[PDB]
RNA sequence: UCUCUCUCUCUC
RNA sequence: UCUCUCUCUC
């Protein structure tokens, strides 16, 4: 049943709106200072900075950092008379704790939690991707496009670990492994133990993100190595660069900003009554009726910062710039000719420069977005029976494709990774750059609901460039 | 986390400066003697002898040059009214070994030691770089700026892995090489497997320094040969000339004398508090308050030996000399015209002639020194997606920049090093001399604490000359 | 490390010490019959007759040369009361292989055999020049400088290679060419396979031996040449005329008579303990107390002959004879005023005639015989640093001297032999015979042991004529 | 080398 | 070939 996920994922939303309802009314603010993403940006590292509860055991015994007891940070910006400042105001956790404790009906709201964890990470993700951290495990910068979830930490639950990219996971069992390499870590005692689970953990969800059978199958070897030393780390390398086209299916979770969750529940739009859907027209259509008003530099341009908000919203940063432009109904401009910067503010800019103004969020269609991968890997390996089921009692064979059974239980075991490296390559090889992919799914329309009858798209211009960076 | 980090250097080197506090309070020597270059070399030699533990079991099985058990050297100079004298005097080593055990809480403080080894590296490569070595093997001298941490033994760990530079790792499989070629040392016995073993080490080591992906996948085809012979001689002599514009970021650890440690940690400068970093402003902020003496030879110029000592201590001896004396104030003078000889003092030369005086180390500003290599590699190679992920489920083509595809998994996989040599060659012609590096940073002033703003550098000196060698 | 070094020197000469101790243990000679000279040579030269397995194995199968089944020479001479006797002894080849099984405690001595064949070359080329083989080949009889090591065979390893010289080696490749070009010994059968692995080889040794890299580049573009003509005999002849000035660092190895050795390990003075070497003091504090005999004609004067030994042994054959009478301490009379003859006695001489007396091998002073060339080519082509090292990341530029760097490579291949002669040639214009050698290094006295103090020679007898020959 | 291998972010 | 052309080095 779908129905109790709806009235779940409803009841949370609301939760969060009714706190930032809460956070308006505590905080003084006005009615457009309520409609900025800056304020809900802070507040909300203010809200992980409460629930990292592994890290307020570790800095309750760390002291450090001058000021730093219970509270950090707070740059919370307010207009007077059209001009902006900001105020270095600094809350403890415990209030807050209580405060979301009192505003989920006595639920700790974890889930909640991860929503908003992950839709850090997509803003992230969106604005600035890491080849610094990409080459000092000395990986090429050449993909940047599974960075996806990066910045996710461990913390986040199962819901979380289904947006984390291939390459993040890539990165985070490399950063083990180099560790486990420069001390003998894997010692029999409580630490290897437990670093030792939670490789098994991260190897189960890449196992689960994968979807062909061999890269499924050389994951499962990999993990036959009970000491991760160099020969494991070329292993994962040619993982990831046979996932580059072999991806992984990886969901896409649409989050969106502070406000317009709070601005849609004060209006009293229950999402409980009417349900709620993460994946279908839902985030789309409130965005339909939302106002957002943000920073804007003397010299950064509104026109590409709501574009990058759109990014930052539907986490289509890493998508072709043709789709998202056909969606939004005007060019979306690559990172390459960006006249903007980061949306975050820097502690040190000066604040008579700063402009406030609105941003669109309007797109002219709507579509689904699946954790499914592309049609081109079904191309290459096909589906269908493999076996017959008995029905009538007649003296007959019983047809079995055995050269197919065999391969899936793999009679003969591969020996190590590059035998498996060969169908990585002829599997590349037999791909190729034509190959259409999502067959019987399409764009829709903002006017229908029950997804009735799609258009077809179809571009013919030229080389206009699908990729983000460069 | 980098606090955790942080408070491991700041711990191990607050037990470097109170063992320098417990040698200066068992030595017996005045304040101005525990300001001595000359005294700290000597100590830190001793205890480099006393904690090499392979050195030490090659010597009690050979009982040779006359009196040497367990003492070696120790000349510590003594001020006598004026004058200098200086004393033979012979330690044991376990009885330091365990002034150590106490000086660090019971740890054997490895890390400790290869800051030792490392610093001597420093000093070894400003004052003298090995061209006799260079041209045993035949090698050109010409390359001098690839002798990065030559004296280093094996015995260093992953920390001391990372300062040893390319070419050097070029000379010790140089030496390897010619000892197998003597010899049949290849053979199936246990010592061939550790020269196997220590080879594809070193090897990786390499693979990890360089940058670009040609010459790592020529490093990969180098170790193929299970029996070298003559052929990967002039392949690693290539690969050293090669590096020589496609530099390998190799690391440039900025060590400094017990001395210095020792002072700060007297004072009361407990480092695991405010924290320390070997690597930012920290190791810069503790030299302008620093007070430093040594002796000077009656025609060696007191500032030369200055300015040489500062190269020593920031490893900067290969450091262009413009942004070198940008950032120290004043001009440096190169090897050419140093009136100046090796900071070590000959165990022959006579006790008169000794003059002390302080030692001048501040600098009027500072820079982070990142361990990364020239922006124009990546003028060559550009960055970039290269693979793109479907974030809407829209029937549309997945675009793979295949040609590259193909160049990252190398498909025909090269025949032989020449084919390497060829676009590396070509690579090489690409190269400007012209071509602007680091972009986006610059140095800082020394009220700057958190890297906020930095002034770029402009040289316009006609041709003083980049060369501190000829 | 030189330990083991000097432990292995020391080892195999005390056991060829011990083998002569032996052999004039049952030769039953008297005391003075083991200080001769030529016994030790004729011993000798019955020992290389027993260890050339090679001219065995030729041996066995052509029983020719009448009495020659095992046993070759021996021409042993006895004084009878004041007179000379000489005797025709055989000996057979396995009994001695045997003694020297049971000398070096069951190990072959294969470096004994190489430096008995070292000192074998150093004799015959202090002795006597085969001008008539250079006449053969048609190489001018002024390059006699080239003739180091000419008697050596092939069969010596590699330190036999290391002392044989640049004209040798041109000599042989001239002698393996013509042979080519007698006959069609190129064809793919297994002779050409070991000519084209030995051909090789040589051509490896031979840009072993130089130290400018235009000769590298010249000398491996002759052995691509996979059908060696007249061409490459020309190559071959400019290369010679090259190597006069450009001279190659070959050797100096100081090997000496067997008496002196067997003379002071009967002694007790055991070389394992204070260790030896064959280039530094050793050779020099030995000879100091050594006591030689040696036969001589009525007419040869002995003072001739006393310096001719010296020479011979301390291999000054192509040196300087300014150089070597200052190092002597008493003038060296050139070739051409020898009234002397040759140090081996003709079999057909009458034992009437000679008579025996001492030899004096003292010398003033001692010096080092280092394997490097003349300071003059490094004068011509400088040294010093050509990259740069980034040790601070800051906005700058990189250099690197393109000008060198595409020369090392050499961009455009060299087209031929004759444009790496043009330069060859312009290096000889720029050469000089003025250009002053030992810049740092003297002659140093005989009571210094560890290297201190040296005194600069200088010699102002204006043209005595250093020229040995001629 | 998590005190910055490039597109810049106080955010560990 | 560790006693060392090269700018010093126990």
């Amino acid at each position: 049943n779908a129905t109790e996920i709806r009235a779940s994922v409803g009841k949370m939303i609301d939760g969060i709106g009714r706190f930032y309802i809460q956070m308006c009314t505590e905080l003084k603010l006005s009615d457009y200072e309520g409609r900025l993403i800056q304020n809900s940006l802070t507040i909300e590292r203010m809200v992980l900075s409460a629930f990292d509860e592994r890290r307020n055991k570790y800095l309750e015994e760390h002291p450090s950092a001058g000021k730093d007891p219970k509270k950090t940070g707070g740059p919370i910006y307010r207009r007077v008379d059209g001009k902006w400042r900001r105020e270095l105001i600094l809350y403890d956790k415990e209030e807050i704790r209580r405060i979301w404790r009192q505003a989920n009906n006595g639920d700790d709201a974890t889930a909640g939690l991860t929503h908003m964890m992950i839709w850090h990470s997509n803003l992230n993700d969106a604005t600035y991707q890491r080849t610094r951290a990409l080459v000092r495990t000395g990986m090429d910068p050449r993909m940047c496009s599974l960075m996806q979830g990066s910045t996710l930490p461990r913390r986040s639950g199962a819901a979380g670990a289904a947006v984390k990219g291939v390459g993040t996971m890539v990165m985070e069992l490399i950063r083990m492994i180099k560790r486990g390499i420069n001390d003998r870590n894997f010692w029999r005692g409580e630490n290897g133990r437990r670093t030792r689970i939670a490789y098994e953990r991260m190897c189960n969800i890449l196992k689960g993100k994968f979807q062909t059978a061999a890269q499924r199958t050389m994951v499962d070897q990999v993990r036959e190595s009970r000491n991760p030393g160099n020969a494991e780390f070329e292993d994962l390398i040619f993982l990831a660069r046979s996932a580059l086209i072999l991806r992984g299916s990886v969901a896409h979770k649409s989050c969106l900003p502070a406000c317009v969750y709070g601005s849609a529940v004060a209006s009293g739009y229950d999402f409980e009554r009417e349900g709620y859907s993460l994946v279908g027209i839902d985030p789309f259509r409130l965005l339909q009726n939302s106002q957002v008003y943000s920073l804007i530099r003397p010299n950064e341009n509104p026109a590409h910062k709501s574009q990058l908000v759109w990014m930052a919203c539907h986490s289509a940063a890493f998508e072709d710039l043709r789709v998202s432009s056909f969606i939004r109904g005007t060019k979306v401009v690559p990172r390459g000719k960006l006249s903007t910067r980061g949306v975050q503010i820097a502690s040190n800019e000066n604040m008579e420069t700063m402009e406030s103004s609105t941003l669109e969020l309007r797109s002219r269609y709507w579509a689904i977005r699946t954790r499914s991968g592309g049609n081109t890997n079904q191309q290459r390996a096909s589906s269908g029976q493999i076996s017959i089921q008995p029905t009538f009692s007649v003296q007959r064979n019983l047809p079995f494709d055995r050269p197919t059974i065999m391969a899936a239980f793999t009679g003969n075991t591969e020996g190590r990774t590059s035998d498996m490296r060969t169908e990585i390559i002829r599997l590349m090889e037999s791909a190729r750059p034509e190959d259409v992919s999502f067959q019987g799914r399409g764009v829709f329309e903002l006017s229908d609901e029950k997804a009735t009858s799609p258009i077809v798209p179809s571009f013919d211009m030229s080389n206009e460039g699908s990729y983000f960076f460069g």
